[PDB]
């Protein structure tokens, strides 16, 4: 029809939560009978190329075609596309890649020219393009995208929003939620990220979850894309992230969704029951000097999670639906990789502290007593993992040093200068990582970071060689304990991956992750903390921000060293001991005890998350069997 | 006359070294017979209050009145003021304090209104006000300045330049030298700083030096002002800088001016024979990626020094005239104090490296062989002091630790937990100083720096207490050596100060300096190095700058630790030793040997500079006796 034959345009000019009273309308509401939309898809693209958006949008229409092809369903059928809308928010006309605009206009999504920057002495906060397309893309080559319109293609109700300035994504989502979502009032709103291709039936699988009324938030698995013929896995930096994604989705998502709280809905792919997130959630998500109030913006997405679980007089829960997945890409060079993880570490850490500091809010929600108890246990366990990850640094170095010294002492042959050399390499690498993080930037000095990761890698190889060497000699003759613990944790990893029915990561892309683990402990952490926050009031916030940043780093480093001093007897406590007896030995029983403790704890964590995986999978199997 | 009755104004609009061909003139050249100026005084003021400029300007006219009152002189007499000009360059109309403009216009130096920002579509690089005043100020109260015009006041040929923008002072001096000084061609140009009051006869004393033709550069003493009734000395931060100024001027100026090269002409008060500095000196001073070429701007003033000594086929020398002094003020709070010394440490360090790297240029100058040899020895000695100051940090901590441990070991009573506590305080203070320097700013966290200086102070008190305690017990029963060395260095300091005939600093303001010395080693250094330097080409320089900054800090810290490890046997070398014998002791003979070495060297340095002071004073006395 005409709306499918022409693309309407409009100029928004008001604060996002004002659209309703501002008398701004949309086509969905202007039909003779209003179209009751069931679902909204939000795509955020910043400067993405046409190919990336093409991947994501192909996933979109493939899903919608599948839903329209469904026969036995009350919600869907031949006209199912009517209840669907895809909102594409882009940030800033200047930064958006016209290379992508070519594809958009190729769809009839966009036409240029009718965009006066301001009207009636009033600038247009953002531009909006309204259309429902009938053409669909069928193939995406490495540089070419195939657009075809046949009797098999299906309609899509697009809605292209374009802001005109740099707004940190916290703004984009505002327009999505407090703006359009207030007008259309969809039941379900799903967030993607440009360049993330949903699975061909991922969307429907995820949607099926919201049959259960209590469900308020859900997500799916996230898979690193491997391109043509897995050609990317040969790189050790893409492969390592693949493995990490896969273990995270297998273990932590299932274990947490057992209880009901899922820590971070992947912003790559997530979905929210609109009614549940209305009111308090968006308010604390958008509007927040005191610590929590002025810092929570670094835990942007994960806050919503918390509050939706803890909503007063309300019993919303969160679920991880294993049957839906989205395939995305990961950085290839170390610099931008570090500039990525510097965001997740802080986000998770601040959400962790904030949640645990406000756990008592859970009991004042509407959940049942048993569910409330389970949530409390989950929060305590989660806080426990934050505590362990905070003592990552000292734990790693201490394990390293104790193992190295013990082997050289035990055999005296040549592991000796190896002990000293490796200690010095550790010191230089850690110190240099500090100063480069604090003063410099990652992208300026790529070559050194590449060297840093390599040095830590060979350190891990050496550690492993010593570990196996002592194990072998001892068995030929705590180390029986270490071989037990490591064999156990590896076996548990394997059996869990098999149960989940994706074991092809346990052997393909495992060694890369093991060799990168030191870089995940001593580089990502250091750079993460060193860039916490990245006269007039502005400088006053800046002074406060610097205060917090340079206070957290001090506490972190000092406390880790406290542990190192207590165990290794560094910091002159050992001297104080010897001279107290006067009124120093090499290593004490403390080293053996602590060394056992760290591996004991690691095996404990693996076992618990394994149980979580088993329970979640079993429950899904039983409900499927009954269904 | 009319020029004394009216103030002429003009709008400069050309690069500073273009004034001559640009057909821009000055009154001094427009008289029926050109006035052969003998001397130019340059005053730079940035945002100084009227009082500070009043102090400096009072010093100025008092000196000129004294010269005009001279009777037996070929150069001066009743009309001596004719050969004098005072150029007052201020930077930026926006930043200059109108509170000072009130005084300036009170003198008829400035009138507002005739200052079109641009003319003929050409902006005025800077504005210039020409006048010769007859009134003089007679008194400067704490808030009021007394301007009187009587038969005793004397004419002053002022010349008020005003730029319109932030230009780092390297620009101001350009206009002084390559601009006006090229027109007037004075014999002698003297640089002050606003707020620095020359001594009532300091200028004439300094001028008398340029009787000797070879002299190219000279300066005088710099005295911290003490205000009314020395009321400032009670503060321990003004007092400490007073003492440091006084020792520096007594020892280093005299010793260096013995040879001929004076490292840094105090920009507060200095004087240059114009002819000598023409050509190469200004060129390398103004116009300079490779290290030296792109970094020398941090040694701005001291470069000229070097080149003027090393000018090819020319035998210019530098002299320190003790008979001339200038009294200035010093910062009172720790923040701006640190932001001051962060400039001198880098300036001296870069000039030191640059000079010593180019010492071979001296022999290709015009000096005699004996003078060339003396200059070479002076350069080597100076480079030696840079080397010692670079190992300041490890030397201080190592002395501290060795002394503390030895005393607690020797007596076991309670110095024990004192050893551990103080070690921990040192670690925390140093680490925190690093991170606050690198990430934060001084002014943001004043309170912590005040705490830092205090903690280091009590550490020094403790060190001293242990030192005297061991000395006392040993004498009742290397430490005989330490008491010898410290008694020697203190005695040499005293005798030198007496010889110079200003001993009233040795007892008034000594304890403050001693207690602040740790802050001079572990805080000023750290912050100095951590702020070395403070797509498009601009970001490319920035990347290079960050590279150099974060490389120098690494080398400094690593090398200092190399020394600490070798001496104290830290870094596991001690472990390697014990386990080598296997195939650790507390302290070795290394500690005693090095401990003796540091004090031995300190006594050596004091003795040498003492000899320098004695020779300079003796030579001045003998020449005065003959004169
Ligand atoms: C204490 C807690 C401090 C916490 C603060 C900071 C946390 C980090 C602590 C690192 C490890 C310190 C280990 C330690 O006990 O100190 C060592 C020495 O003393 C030092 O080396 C002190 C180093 C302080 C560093 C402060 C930050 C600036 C680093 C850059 C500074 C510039 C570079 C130069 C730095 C010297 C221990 O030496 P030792 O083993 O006793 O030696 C004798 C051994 N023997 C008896 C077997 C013969
Ligand atoms: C080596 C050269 C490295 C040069 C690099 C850096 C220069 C600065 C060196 C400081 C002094 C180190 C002293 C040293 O030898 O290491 C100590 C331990 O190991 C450490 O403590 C290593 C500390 C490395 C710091 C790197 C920068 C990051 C600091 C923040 C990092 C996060 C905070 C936590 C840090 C752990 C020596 O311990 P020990 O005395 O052998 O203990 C047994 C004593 N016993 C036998 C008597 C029982
Ligand atoms: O100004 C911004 C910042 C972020 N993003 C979104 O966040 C991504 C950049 O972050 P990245 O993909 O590396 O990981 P994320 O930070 O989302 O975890 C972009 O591709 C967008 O999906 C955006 O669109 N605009
Ligand atoms: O933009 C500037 C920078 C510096 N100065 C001069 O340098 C002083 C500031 O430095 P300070 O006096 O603290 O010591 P200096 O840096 O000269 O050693 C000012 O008072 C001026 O004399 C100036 O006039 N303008
Ligand atoms: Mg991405
Ligand atoms: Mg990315
Ligand atoms: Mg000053
Ligand atoms: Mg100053």
């Amino acid at each position: 029809p005409n709306e499918f034959k022409f693309m309407r345009y409009q100029a928004v000019t008001c604060e996002p939560n004002q659209l309703a009273e501002k008398n701004f309308t949309v086509r969905q509401l202007k039909y003779l009978t209003p179209r009751e939309t069931e679902l909204m898809l939000v795509v955020t693209m910043y400067n993405e190329d046409h190919i990336l958006l093409g991947r994501t949008l192909k996933g979109i229409m493939d899903n919608v075609k599948y839903m329209v092809k469904k026969k036995n369903s009350s919600t869907w059928g031949p006209d199912a596309w009517k209840k669907i809308v895809v909102c594409i928010i882009s940030d800033g006309r200047s930064k958006i890649n016209e290379r992508s605009l070519a594809l958009l206009s190729s769809l009839g999504c966009y036409q240029d020219g009718f965009a006066k920057d301001e009207i009636n002495e009033k600038k247009v906060a953002m531009h909006v393009y309204e259309h429902t397309t009938m053409i669909n893309i069928t193939n995406i080559s490495e540089s070419e995208v195939s657009l075809e319109c046949n009797q098999g293609t299906v309609p899509i109700q697009l809605l292209f929003c374009l802001k005109e300035q740099n707004q940190k994504k916290i703004n984009s989502h505002r327009w999505a939620f407090e703006g359009f979502a207030e007008l259309l009032r969809p039941n379900i709103v799903t967030l993607l990220d440009a360049g993330t291709m949903p699975g061909k039936d991922s969307i429907y699988q995820l949607w099926r979850e919201f049959r259960n009324p209590n469900v308020g938030g859900a997500c799916g698995e996230i898979r690193t894309d491997l391109g043509k013929r897995f050609v990317k896995l040969l790189n050790p930096l893409v492969a390592s992230q693949n493995f990490e994604y896969k273990m995270s989705n297998i273990l932590d998502k299932t274990t947490e969704s057992n209880f009901g709280f899922i820590t971070v809905l992947p912003g790559a792919f997530s979905a929210y029951r609109f009614e549940a997130v209305r009111g308090q959630p968006l308010q604390k998500y958008f509007y927040g000097f005191h610590f929590f109030s002025s810092n929570m913006y670094l835990a942007e997405d994960r806050i919503l999670c918390f509050e939706v679980v803890t909503k007063k007089n309300c019993n919303w829960i969160l679920k991880y639906c294993r049957s839906s997945y989205a395939s995305t890409d990961v950085p290839e060079r170390v610099p931008e990789f570090i500039l990525q993880r510097r965001r997740w570490l802080n986000g998770s850490f601040f959400a962790s502290v904030y949640s645990f500091c406000h756990f008592y809010r859970v009991w004042s929600s509407g959940h049942n007593i048993g569910r409330k108890l389970l949530l409390t246990v989950e929060f305590f366990y989660l806080f426990f993992n934050t505590l362990i990850s905070w003592f990552s640094l000292s734990s790693f170095f201490l394990v390293f040093r104790i193992l190295t010294v013990s082997i050289a002492l035990a055999y005296h042959s040549a592991f000796n200068v190896l002990s000293v050399i490796f200690l010095w390499l550790y010191g230089i690498c850690t110190l240099s990582t500090f100063i480069l993080s604090l003063g410099n930037k990652p992208k300026s000095t790529e070559k050194f970071y590449v060297l840093t990761c390599v040095i830590f890698a060979v350190m891990m190889i050496y550690m492993i060689f010593c570990s196996i060497f002592m194990s072998v000699k001892s068995f030929q003759n705590a180390f029986r304990d270490i071989v037990i613990s490591l064999g156990s944790t590896y076996c548990l990893y394997l059996i869990s991956s098999i149960i989940y029915l994706q074991p092809w990561h346990m052997l393909t892309s495992f060694i890369q992750y093991i060799l990168l683990s030191p870089s995940y402990i001593n580089v990502l952490n250091i750079y993460a903390f060193c860039n916490v926050h990245d006269p007039s009031y502005d400088e006053k916030k800046t002074g406060y921000y610097a205060n917090v940043r340079s206070l957290v780093i001090i506490f972190w480093v000092i406390t880790n060293f406290i542990i190192v001093a207590v165990v290794l007897e560094t910091g002159g406590i050992a001297d104080y001991i010897a001279m107290k007896s006067i009124s120093i030995p090499l290593m004490t029983s403390k080293a053996s005890i602590y060394f056992n403790v760290i591996l004991w704890l690691v095996a404990l964590s693996a076992l618990i998350r394994f149980i979580g995986c088993s329970i979640y999978m079993i429950v899904r199997f039983f409900k499927k069997v009954t269904f």
